[PDB]
């Protein structure tokens, strides 16, 4: 089992969220809303308008997303859905949980799909805090 932080097309309401719910792939259970503790550049790039968490921690913005508890079947499926390791890589980060003594913990370690190798100019594309395919940029995700 593991936790995965999703920020892109896998979030609730986004075009690929279904794959989290297809029991042929294993299990995924929503655990919490989260925000990265460190900023990253999250950019929409390429001809499908895919969102990419570029692996440049310490630059960009804090990224909002969702934490899911997944089984090992779902994690192996996701790795292949994301074309790892050629396209994305599964890396690790810590996330702030978005909702006294002792107080509740406010952070958790998760896997995330990040991208280490990219056209350098992608780093200067608009940085997003929260991705939406149907967001104000108009760059709708399109898998065609």
């Amino acid at each position: 089992m593991a936790l995965v932080f999703v920020y892109g097309t896998l979030k609730r309401g986004q075009p690929n969220h279904r794959v989290l719910r297809d029991g042929a792939h294993g299990s995924a259970a929503f655990r919490a809303r989260g925000r990265t503790l460190e900023p990253y550049p999250l950019v929409i790039a390429g001809e499908h308008n895919i969102p990419w968490l570029l692996h440049l921690p310490g630059s960009g913005r804090l990224v909002e997303g969702e934490v899911y508890a997944v089984d090992e079947r779902m994690l192996r499926f996701l790795d292949d859905f994301q074309s790892c390791p050629a396209l994305y890589q599964r890396t690790v980060l810590r996330v702030q949980l978005l909702e006294e003594e002792p107080p509740a913990p406010t952070a958790v370690q998760c896997f995330v799909y990040s991208r280490a190798t990219f056209p350098p100019e992608w780093a200067q594309l608009p940085h997003h805090d929260s991705y939406d395919s149907e967001g104000p940029h108009g760059l709708r995700y399109n898998p065609r």
